[PDB]
């Protein structure tokens, strides 16, 4: 396991340019999205939490097809506000319930250092 904590102040630096295998070593779920919500990276911890196959979701749109329960002001709305300003950094609890047992989580979305890239981190509560 990579020694990185959820919510760490410099998480975007420690995860900067991490390959898919390194991301698979985290204690929490980690998704990377482009500014439209298309999935660029998706780690093993997230797949174990949600049931999605980390290999199959790459290239799908998170808000339109994988996670319609997040297509709301409280998730997607906050995401796109932070994309537009270039300073996305919000941590909030949420329930994931599309074609799955409703699963309550803490979400941390934060701008990544790479261009047109935004992290969504997820742990259970
Ligand atoms: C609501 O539809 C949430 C779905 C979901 C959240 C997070 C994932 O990694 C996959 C699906």
């Amino acid at each position: 396991m990579e020694h990185v904590a959820f919510g760490s102040e410099d998480i975007e630096n420690t995860l900067a340019k991490m390959d898919d295998g390194q991301l698979d070593g985290l204690a929490f779920g980690a998704i990377q999205l482009d500014g439209d919500g298309n999935i660029l990276q998706y780690n093993a911890a997230e797949g174990d939490t949600t049931g999605r196959d980390p290999k199959q979701v790459i290239g799908k749109n998170f808000f339109k097809d994988v996670a319609p329960c997040t297509d709301s002001p409280e998730f997607y709305g906050k995401f796109k506000e932070g994309v537009a300003s270039g300073n996305l950094n919000t941590m909030f609890e949420y329930t994931f319930d599309y074609q799955m047992t409703p699963t309550k989580v803490k979400v941390h979305m934060k701008k990544a250092l790479s261009g047109d890239s935004y992290w969504v981190f997820v742990k259970r509560v």
